[PDB]
RNA sequence: CUAAGAAAUUCACGGCGGGCUUGAUGUCCGCGUCUACCUGAUUCACUGCCGUAUAGGCAG
């Protein structure tokens, strides 16, 4: 994965960037379940995290052929006016290279708990007893926010960017575009 | 280095007895409250799955 193309939202008087960000990934993650493959890598670009923000740019890594189908299928329809685009083009050299994925956190102690009482058959005190409410663990990271279609819940997915390597390795990535095991050049 | 420097108020106690406050009364005419707006800031840290696990991972 030698190509890239970079999006970037366009400020909107009606939107936060957050939510056009958000929207932009899931679009793109429906574009990967439409398109299968595990060859679909993203990125972001001017991100902070210090602030935990996404910044205002997102940036795909793939083959050219994937950026050129993507580019004129209608997972692009109806952002076109909120995003300006850039040329599927050869990324720079030399890069560092990191992992892009998907970090989840027991965030909620009674739903372990109820999958201890699933797994184990003790009723709520002992699930109570077995499992403190220090568990639950916030994540400092950034986020976006995504709208399930196979169950209806609306749930923060927490990325990280991984640390820079000087070499990258090889490996496949999720159907939202996160690192299972590739890397991407950070530049 | 201070109108500086010091100090035991305390023992006891029956406030109760009794009573007619009454009659009478017109509130009342009148009234232009308009004008214009993003509740959305990621604001639903959720639901489940693998794992003996709370340790750690995974899915949408």
């Amino acid at each position: 994965m030698d190509h890239y193309l970079d999006i970037r939202l366009r400020p909107d008087p009606e939107f936060p960037p957050a939510q056009l960000m958000s929207v932009l990934f899931g679009k793109l993650h429906q574009a990967l379940v439409a398109q299968g493959g595990d060859r679909i890598g993203v990125s972001f670009p001017d991100l902070d995290e210090s602030r935990s923000r996404l910044g205002e740019r997102l940036r795909i890594h793939a083959s050219a052929d994937d950026l050129r189908a993507l580019l004129a299928r209608p997972w692009l329809e109806g952002l076109r006016d909120h995003l300006q685009f850039g040329e599927p083009a050869v990324v720079p050299h030399p890069t560092p290279y990191r992992q892009v994925s998907r970090v989840q956190a027991k965030s909620n102690p009674e739903r372990l708990r109820r999958r201890l009482m699933r797994r184990h058959d003790l009723s709520e005190e002992e699930a109570r007893k077995r499992i403190p409410d220090t568990v639950a663990r916030a994540l400092d990271l950034p986020f976006v926010t995504l709208r399930s279609q196979s169950t209806g819940q609306h749930f923060r997915l927490f990325i990280r960017h991984g640390p820079l390597q000087v070499t990258a390795e090889e490996g496949g990535f999720t159907c939202y575009g996160l690192s299972k095991g590739g890397f991407v050049p950070w530049f």
